[PDB]
């Protein structure tokens, strides 16, 4: 997260870190047994880390639980990142508490201009690299598709939205992928892609979660 702020320990209790020896992506807890992340974060041997603030220090509220199954969206396209969404089932249910908690799925989508909270342990620099230990947070609005497309020339699909600031300085970044975009109490986005980080006229691109809720619910019901 570039241009954000330190969230405060466990203030984003649905935020998970995906670990394969090291943090590599974010995720969001959606019930005690399931995490949602980006398909482009898929790998085998994922350990889900819940209750994290400092990812390099055991502070006392963590739960480390191995993935038992990962399910990449049936129509995920790795070239364009269309349908960049994945479900991860935990080998054992998380013990839910004030620091390890689910985020509600939307019943309807979020409109342009709606303010959201984006969070993660990604790079905090727009030029070069610096990776934080504690969770970072950013408030950012959803942009209209037309403004986003005209400013950026990005090719996006109806399964993506743009959020951030066209002027630059505030954005998600490498290492935030898979993590949450929460707007008005609902998980509306997953950190997916962009061009650099926090560059002018290059806002962040997010998987549009509202389009996937029926798939999420039926997948969870059957697995
Ligand atoms: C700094 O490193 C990068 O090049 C960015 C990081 C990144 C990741 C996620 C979000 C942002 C953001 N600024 N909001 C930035 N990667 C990428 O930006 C994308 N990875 S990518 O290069 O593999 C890629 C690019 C474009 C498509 C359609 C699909 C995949
Ligand atoms: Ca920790």
């Amino acid at each position: 997260i570039v241009g954000g702020y330190t969230c405060g320990a466990n203030t984003v209790p649905y935020q998970v870190s995906l670990n394969s020896g090291y943090h590599f992506c974010g995720g969001s807890l959606l019930n005690s047994q399931w995490v949602v992340s980006a398909a482009h974060c898929y790998k085998s041997g994922i350990q889900v880390r819940l209750g994290e603030d400092n990812i390099n220090v055991v502070e006392g509220n963590e739960q480390f639980i191995s993935a038992s199954k990962s399910i990449v969206h049936p129509s995920y396209n790795s070239e364009t990142y269309n349908n960049d969404i994945m479900l991860i089932k935990l080998k054992s249910a998380a013990s839910l508490n004030s620091r390890v908690a689910s985020i509600s799925l939307p019943t309807s989508c979020a409109s342009a201009g709606t303010q959201c909270l984006i969070s993660g342990w990604g790079n905090t620099k727009s030029s070069g690299t610096s990776y934080p230990d504690v969770l970072k947070c950013l408030k950012a609005p959803i942009l209209s598709d037309s403004s986003c497309k005209s400013a950026s020339s990005f090719i996006i699909t109806s399964n993506m939205f743009c959020a951030g600031y066209l002027e630059g300085g505030k954005d998600a970044c490498q290492g935030d992928s898979g993590g949450p975009v929460v707007c008005s109490g609902k998980l509306q986005g997953i950190v997916s892609w962009g061009s650099g980080c926090a560059q002018k006229n290059k806002p962040g691109i997010y998987t549009k979660v509202c389009n996937y809720v029926s798939w999420i619910k039926q997948t969870i019901a059957s697995n």
